[PDB]
Parts: C-alpha cells; sequence; structure tokens
C-alpha cells in the first residue's frame, strides 16, 4: 500500500486537515519520515499522553546510530542545578520587569517608526533573543548572529548536510569565548557554570554544549509560539478585547494558545526499547515512535470545539509542552515569557492586524517550527 | 488557460515556459488576479513587444485595464545624471570598499553565513542609499518595505497604501531636513526647487521607486549569481583565474538569472497581429524575459552558463523604449559584488543542497529566503 508522508503541512493557521483524519481512522499509523524511514504516528491524545508518560519509548536513544529518524541530526555531573536555578521564574526575581521593559522598547521602536512592521523581526525574535541571552548570562549584542545560527541549527533534512556541524562548532565556539572572558562572567548559566568549576568535585565544551542546546532550543520555541500567539491575537481581535478589558486572564490566555499553536511542526520522537501494544497496533523494539502534539491537543475526546480558540475552559490538560519524564523544564519561563510579551502587545498595538490576507503569508519550509517568514501587521 | 505566475522555484528554468514558448510562444494565460492575458515567450516576439510603442507600459496601471497582480518636467536631468556611470566617479571605489566591509565581518565570525541579510541587501541598499543621497543608518527598515512594495497579490490589501506612505514620509523627511541634503539624488533635487522655473509629494515619489525598483532588482539579482557561482565553482575559479571576464560574467548571469518572478506588462493600444495570435486592443501583454533569455533559437545551448558567447542579446534588462536606465550601474553593482565575493571566500558552497533552499512566495521577485553558505 501507499504508505502517509510525515510531516503533515507548513502551513500553521489551520490544523492540517490530514492530522485530523489520521486522529479519527488510526490514530497509530505507519508512516514515510522524510529520511526514507517508517516511524510510527501517534495522534490522539490518550495514546500520546501514554507513549510521553511510558518510560519503554525513550528519548536519549533517537540520537543512535542507525536507528530510523525522522529527519537527520544536526549535532552526570551536578550541572542540573546551575540549569534548574537558570530555569526557575523564582530564581530571577527581576526577570520578569526586565522583559516587560523589554517587550515595551521594541515596540515602542516599531510604534515610532510607524505600520507596518515585520512582528518577527522586530518583536518575536529581538525579543526570545534577550529572553535567552539572559539566562545565559551573555550581552545581547551579537542576537542577530545568535538567532541566525538558529536558522541553520533546527533545519530538518533527509540527510546530513554540512555546514551543520560546521554551523555547530561555529557557535559551540561562541559560547566558549563568553565563558573563559579575561572578565570571567558572572550572572546566568555561564556565570553558575565558572563557579562550578571552580568547586572541587566537566570539560569547557561539554559546558557549551549545555548552553548552547539551551539557548537554541527555547528561542526558536518561544519565537514560533509568540508568532503563532500574535497570528492569533490579529485575526481573532475579540481575543485582544477580552486582554485589555481583563488582564487576569492572560495566563489562561497563554495556556490556551499554547494548547491551539501550530508552532510544532515536527513529531516528538522516540525509540521503542521493548515490544509493546499501543492501540490496536503491535510496535517491535526498535521502532521510531512519533508523538503528534496538535493531533493530541485538538482530540475532541479531551477538548471540546479543538479548532475554536476559548479561554473559558473548564479544563485544559494540553501537551503543548510534552509530558512524562522529558517535559520542558522551562514551562513556566515559557509561559512567563509569552504573557508579558502578549500583554504588551495588546496595550500598545490596539488596532493590530495582518497586513494582508492570511492566506498569503509565507510559511518556512524545512524547519523543526511552523513559522512564517514574515509577521507584517497593521497598528 | 495555463496558469501565471510560472514557478517560484528559481533553481532551473520553469519546464512549463519551454513547452509554451515551443508549442505557444504567445499563449492566453490566468493571471493571479483572474484576469487574462497573453503571454509572450519567444526572444524574437518578446523583442517585438519591448519595441513597439503600440504596447504601452503605462497603461498597465490604469483603472480597471487587466492585471497580472494587483497594484501596490526638468527631472529627467537630476534622474539621469544620477544613474550615469560617469557621474560619481567614486563610486566603484565605495562600492568595493562595502563589498569588502560586508565579507570582512563574516570572515570574522565564520561559516556558515547568510549572504542575503548579509551581503546582497546591505550592499544593494548601500549603493541606493547613496544613489539617493541618505545615509544608510536605516537600511534595514528600508528593505523591509521592500518587503511589502513587491508583493504579488491576486486583490489589493491595506498595507500596501499604509506601507507607501510611511516610507514616502521618510523620503520627504530626508529632502526637507534643516541641514539641506547636498549630494545624491535628493541634493539634485533640492536644488531643483530653488530653480525659478513639481511638488514635495511627487519628489520623494520618485526617489521611492528608485530606491524601491533599484535595491529588490539587484539584491534579488545577486543572489542568484551567487547560487551560480557556488553550485558551479568553475566559474569561481575562472573569475579568479582571468579576473578581467568579470563584465562578461554578469552578462550571461544576467542572461541566465531568474530573480524576475513576474513577467513584463503591457497594454495593447490599437489591434496588433503579434505571431499567429490576434491581440485585440486594451488586451493585456506580459513579455517573459526567461522565455526570450532562454531561446535557443538565439542562445545555443541555453540551460548551460557560459562566459564564452559570441553574441549575448539578451532581454534582462528590457528593452525599447523602457529599457532599464540603470542598467550600467546594475551591472557595475553586480561585478564588483562578484569579485570580491570570489577573491575574499574562494570555497564558497551552499551549506545544504540547492533543493532544500526556501524559495519565496508571491513575490516580484524569485530569491531565497535565507542563502547559506560555506567557505
Ligand atoms: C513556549 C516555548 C516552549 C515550548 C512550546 C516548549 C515545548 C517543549 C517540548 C514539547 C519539548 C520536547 C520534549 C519531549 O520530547 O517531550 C521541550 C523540551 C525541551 N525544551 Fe521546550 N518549550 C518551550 C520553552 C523552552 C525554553 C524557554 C527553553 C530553554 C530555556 C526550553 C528548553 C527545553 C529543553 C531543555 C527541553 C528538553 C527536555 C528533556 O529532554 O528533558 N524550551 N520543550
Ligand atoms: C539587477 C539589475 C537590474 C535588472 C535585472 C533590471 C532590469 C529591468 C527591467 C527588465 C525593467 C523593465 C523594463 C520594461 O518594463 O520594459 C527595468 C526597468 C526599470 N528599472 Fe531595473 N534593472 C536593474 C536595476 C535597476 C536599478 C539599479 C535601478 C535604479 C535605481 C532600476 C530602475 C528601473 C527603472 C526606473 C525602470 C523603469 C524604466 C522605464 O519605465 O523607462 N533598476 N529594469
Ligand atoms: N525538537 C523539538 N521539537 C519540538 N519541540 C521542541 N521544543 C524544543 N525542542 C523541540
Ligand atoms: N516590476 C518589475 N518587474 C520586472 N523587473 C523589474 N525591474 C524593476 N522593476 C521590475
Amino acid at each position: 500500500p501507499p504508505l502517509p508522508d510525515f510531516p503533515l503541512s507548513r502551513r500553521g493557521d489551520i490544523l492540517p486537515a490530514e492530522a485530523e483524519r489520521l486522529r479519527a481512522e488510526q490514530p497509530v499509523a505507519r508512516v514515510r519520515t522524510m529520511t526514507g524511514d517508517e516511524a510510527w504516528l501517534v495522534s490522539s491524545y490518550e495514546l500520546a499522553k501514554q507513549v510521553l508518560e511510558d518510560d519503554r519509548f525513550s528519548l536519549k536513544d533517537t540520537a543512535n546510530p542507525g536507528v530510523p529518524r525522522q529527519y537527520a541530526l544536526t549535532i552526570s555531573a551536578g550541572l542540573r542545578n546551575a540549569v534548574m536555578k537558570t530555569l526557575s521564574p523564582q530564581a530571577d526575581r527581576e526577570l520578569g520587569g526586565w522583559l516587560e521593559a523589554q517587550a515595551h522598547q521594541l515596540l515602542d521602536r516599531l510604534i515610532e517608526q510607524g505600520p507596518p512592521a515585520d512582528l518577527r523581526d522586530g518583536f518575536t525574535e529581538p525579543y526570545s533573543a534577550a529572553l535567552h541571552c539572559r539566562l545565559l548570562g551573555i550581552p545581547t549584542d551579537d542576537w542577530r548572529r545568535l538567532m541566525s545560527g538558529i536558522d541553520v541549527a533546527f533545519i530538518t533534512s533527509p540527510r546530513t548536510f554540512e555546514g551543520s556541524a560546521v554551523n555547530w562548532y561555529k557557535d559551540l565556539g561562541y559560547m566558549v569565548d563568553r565563558l573563559n572572558a579575561d572578565p570571567e562572567p558572572t550572572e546566568g548559566l555561564l556565570g553558575r557554570f565558572a563557579e562550578l568549576r571552580r568547586s572541587p568535585d566537566v570539560s569547557d565544551e561539554l559546558l557549551a554544549t549545555v548552553a548552547l542546546s539551551l539557548f537554541g532550543a527555547g528561542a526558536v520555541s518561544t519565537s514560533a509560539f509568540l508568532q503563532h500567539a500574535i497570528i492569533a491575537l490579529a485575526q481573532q481581535p475579540e481575543l485582544a478585547d477580552r486582554l485589555r478589558a481583563e488582564p487576569a486572564v492572560i495566563g489562561r490566555a497563554v495556556d490556551e494558545l499554547l494548547r491551539y499553536n501550530l508552532s510544532i511542526g515536527d513529531a516528538l520522537p522516540r525509540i521503542a526499547l521493548a515490544d509493546v501494544r499501543l492501540g490496536e497496533v503491535e510496535i517491535r523494539a526498535g521502532e521510531l515512535v512519533l508523538v503528534l502534539i496538535e493531533g493530541a491537543n485538538y482530540d475532541p475526546a479531551v477538548f471540546p470545539h479543538p479548532e475554536r480558540i476559548d479561554f473559558d475552559r473548564e479544563s485544559n490538560p494540553h501537551l503543548a509542552f510534552g509530558g512524562g519524564q522529558h517535559f520542558c523544564p522551562a514551562s513556566a519561563l515559557g509561559r512567563t515569557h509569552a504573557e508579558i510579551a502578549l500583554t504588551a502587545l495588546v496595550e500598545k498595538l490596539p488596532a493590530l492586524r495582518l497586513a494582508l490576507p492570511v492566506e498569503q503569508l509565507a510559511w518556512r519550509p524545512g524547519f523543526i517550527k511552523r513559522l512564517p517568514e514574515r509577521l507584517p501587521v497593521l497598528w
């Protein structure tokens, strides 16, 4: 038979039809990823939340040689604490007001130049960069170069491409350099890392690998989610009116946008460490399982009228940060990051709308996120 | 009815235009507005429309004529003296300076880099800022308005006018700066209104639509030039071995380039027999440059970049009355860029398979969204 292809659609302003048809007809389906390998696409909420919590489905092993891949790869010590005190909003008391300031300078720059403007280049991208620069404790001077490296880092490619490794070691280098500076870094994950290799009980390259992969994962995540948040806010201006009128609903509203957003454009991958029956399908050890977040978060068995943005849902047990052992360790930084972004957004640009019909946004191909290459708006 | 636009993928000639030219060099097509149009796709018939004044360009912007996409005095002296090769004695060395900083910046950081944001875009803005005598300070804002100005839409869209009047406003400001502008088309403009024998609106209009057309035409072309050099390294080796062949190369590259994503529009004023087709007065005629510049009747083995062609009378700069008044600048801008490129990054190559470059939709030009290269 002909197998379904994965990924589904770079267009992210409606749920792809295919996601719905899969979850309905075959919530576990053998699909053909872009590398040519075959994997199992889990597209319903019950079975998705199962794979994320069942630890016989491993993440680490997706990086092993010769296991099947959805796309080619592009890349222990008590460091955990340094990470987790970096990822608590309660370990940077100043974070919230600073981000509020960041978001307002960016927006005031745009207001002074006047509409239209690209909200990716002029807002989501410098903003997502500034937060992660603070998280690492590096200056926001090279944010364009840094976000540019992300443009290569999270390319999704059928085969391995040179330049992914050159790009890796290029920014690996930049990180190692911020870390070994002559006024040695205090402040930030890097500041926490310097203190760490002075204590008496880990390589600089390993240290930089963490700061990099962290700066990469969160910037690309929060900038993509923020653009999808914004497109929602422009297409459905009633939602902005809701926030201007009722500032307190910002968190629940971000919570729904998280569920509704189509910024994730790969699936969450796992390798089966043992035969498991999942649904009506015997999955064999060593096969690949791809957890399709939008399939789960649009599942009508758990969320009524999933196609409709709704801030007043009784219950919202969505999977936008994943589940299980590998849940996002920055869920709240993400959440905080977006709430402040958007509260500022609706105060400053209350007339916010797209500069042209939605159908004519350019959706980026070949990337880990679905995102519009430019986000032109009016206000 | 066949459909126009042809393809957003600009790394080969769209197989369709080859079928069109071979079978119907003047075929009726369906534009994205849903209007109907005559697509002229062979060299001889393309040249015919471009030199037959009865095929009008101005009347393409007329109300309620058919459209391929939504619309978005003593001045001749000021313009042509700004676009003339021998009118900025230092322009050449300054461009090479720009080219060299931009490339040196990228060598400092290391590969990979994006030659669009990092090279073609600033370079093209730098040239046109100087052309207008304004600082390059806000080139990103300037270039970002190009991103909206030259969108190709089925219907009109609120945001082409706001974007126009936003950037019109910027040019008026530069013009009316209290340290009045000396130098540049703008410095040529202040002088024009202190003469004894034309409004501030129209004056910024000209300066804007010039910065518009030139920066977008030259940045998109340049990136196609680069893609060519990266994919066919032997061509770089040639420009290093024989630097003087840069002129011929920019000419072949111009013939070969696919940056132009629309066709050139005209409105027939009277009925004309063009080819075997009777075009009625008031119908729309779209000249497809890529069809003509790849016509094998005129260019032997058109698919193959050739720096050593005996003759190369291409139409990359148009033809006829409306031939690009800046061909020479264009050529100079491209020659300097590419000389600097093969000397600075001699290993220049794409970071990833060409088939994966993201080609921009819905724009007057075909361009990669990013142009990642290694060296
Ligand atoms: C709104 C933005 C965000 C979204 C939508 C998001 C969502 C996710 C999801 C779904 C995963 C995949 C884990 C899995 O395979 O189950 C993940 C993991 C991860 N992301 Fe996020 N995240 C966001 C914010 C951030 C931020 C701000 C950072 C960086 C500081 C970050 C760091 C990480 C890390 C380190 C992991 C790996 C977790 C593990 O393997 O244990 N992300 N995030
Ligand atoms: C990369 C180089 C360039 C290319 C490929 C190019 C090519 C063309 C083409 C094909 C046309 C259309 C002619 C027609 O409709 O018949 C044109 C005209 C024009 N372009 Fe370019 N050009 C380039 C650079 C420039 C520059 C640097 C400027 C000026 C700043 C410029 C300004 C214009 C103007 C004003 C026209 C209209 C001519 C008229 O209506 O009389 N372009 N160009
Ligand atoms: N590879 C990935 N896929 C989806 N969401 C992510 N968030 C962080 N990394 C991710
Ligand atoms: N609208 C346009 N179409 C094609 N080539 C151009 N060069 C400058 N403007 C152009």
